[PDB]
């Protein structure tokens, strides 16, 4: 996979944000993870949702560099959202959320699952440590 620069426009929630990619605005959605809901009514404001949002917001807004890494399959979902692994100062946001027990590994559609195993290892560690979602 290859990383590419991007610029933060606005963090929306734990796993969705607006970035400037190729001088164009885009909403992106993290690959292989699912942070709890804070918006959609027919889902409600789930526990750890506000937490996942703040963890993410803090991480991306205080970063000097943000990079996007698309996987080997399709790059956008049905809603026109960019699908990627996002790094804040070299730290993958997707993994960080999972490691903290603030997101579960979800939506694994091959071939967009190159980092699936790394992430699952991180989730297993958070489970055994009984972190947040796992407590
Ligand atoms: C992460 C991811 C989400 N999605 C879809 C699945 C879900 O569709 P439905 O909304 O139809 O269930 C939605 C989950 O995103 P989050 O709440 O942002 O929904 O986006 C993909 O299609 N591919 C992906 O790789
Ligand atoms: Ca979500």
């Amino acid at each position: 996979l290859h990383k590419e620069p991007a610029t933060l426009i606005k963090a929306i929630d734990g796993d969705t944000c607006k970035l400037m990619y190729k001088g164009q605005p885009m909403t992106f959605r993290l690959l292989l993870v699912d942070t709890p809901e804070t918006k959609h009514p027919k889902k409600g404001v789930e526990k750890y949702g506000p937490e996942a949002s703040a963890f993410t917001k803090k991480m991306v807004e205080n970063a000097k560099k943000i990079e996007v890494e698309f996987d080997k399959g399709q790059r956008t979902d049905k809603y026109g959202r960019g699908l990627a692994y996002i790094y804040a100062d070299g730290k993958m946001v997707n993994e960080a959320l999972v490691r903290q027990g603030l997101a579960k590994v979800a939506y694994v559609y091959k071939p967009n699952n190159t980092h699936e195993q790394h992430l699952r290892k991180s989730e297993a560690q958070a489970k055994k440590e009984k972190l947040n979602i796992w407590s």
